[PDB]
RNA sequence: GUGCUCGCUUCGGCAGCACAUAUACUAAAAUUGGAACGAUACAGAGAAGAUUAGCAUGGCCCCUGCGCAAGGAUGACACGCAAAUUCGUGAAGCGUU
């Protein structure tokens, strides 16, 4: 179940962070260029220095577009059958009756049987 | 401007001294814009059938009123394809390591 906005974030982060692959060439290049400060503390100096080249920002933009697509596929539309006896006259009435069947559907299980058998019992 | 000068010294002038010491949104204007109902056509008053009392609520909406009264159509407006972070099952067919 859902239970939190942070647990779905954590699941989504584990997915993205397992999908990524690091490049050791760029890593060792920047390590050899930066030297002493490549293992920084909270307070070293480099906060206002990095300028990423075009390939890095292109990779970030493509990854973020894929992430936006994965987010937009979150609520899949359930298929609409017209064989069920419809009990709504609007477009919002159908979804409100669906919410009523979600919440009160466990309790109001005898009266629907009474209705379908002819208002008896 | 006025007065006093044992001022020249006449009643003409001049000299000295004293008192008196800074108005005006500066126009009888040139300009510059936003504005008077109200007439012109249109336009028609909320609450799930119809006929209807209303009291609110919110603010780059005001009017009448001295009003922290009360009115203005319940003063008007508000009416919205009301979507905010973040997904997974199972088999089935096809291609692939
Ligand atoms: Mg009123
Ligand atoms: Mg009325
Ligand atoms: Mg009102």
């Amino acid at each position: 179940g859902f239970s939190d906005y942070a647990a779905a974030q954590l699941r989504q982060y584990h997915r993205l962070t397992k999908q990524i692959k690091p490049d050791m060439e760029t890593y060792e290049r920047l390590r050899e260029k930066h030297g002493e400060e490549f293992f920084p503390t909270s307070n070293s100096l480099l906060h206002g220095t990095h300028v990423p080249s075009t390939e890095e920002i292109d990779r970030m933009v493509i990854d973020l577009e894929k992430q936006i697509e994965k987010r937009d596929k979150y609520s899949r539309r359930r298929p609409y059958n017209d064989d069920a006896d419809i009990d709504y006259i609007n477009e919002r009435n159908a979804k409100f009756n669906k919410k009523a069947e979600r919440f009160y559907g466990k309790y109001t299980a005898e009266i629907k049987q009474n209705l379908e058998r002819g208002t008896a019992v």
